[PDB]
């Protein structure tokens, strides 16, 4: 699992890039599923602030 940390500025461009949507808008910032999530990396790299990081 990757986690979204708080310099997530909730703008979006990841949801759509997750190979496993495993990405949603949470009530404070986005959130990955860590059932489902598989380590590729592709949101911190559509991430203009690089939040999602491998955990
Ligand atoms: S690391 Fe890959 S599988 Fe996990 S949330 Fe990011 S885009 Fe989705
Ligand atoms: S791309 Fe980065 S800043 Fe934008 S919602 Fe996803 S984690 Fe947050």
């Amino acid at each position: 699992a990757y986690v979204i940390n708080e310099a997530c500025i909730s703008c979006g461009a990841c949801e759509p890039e997750c190979p496993v949507n495993a990405i949603s808008s949470g009530d404070d910032r986005y959130v990955i599923d860590a059932d489902t999530c598989i380590d590729c990396g592709a949101c911190a790299g559509v991430c203009p602030v690089d939040a999602p990081v491998q955990a």
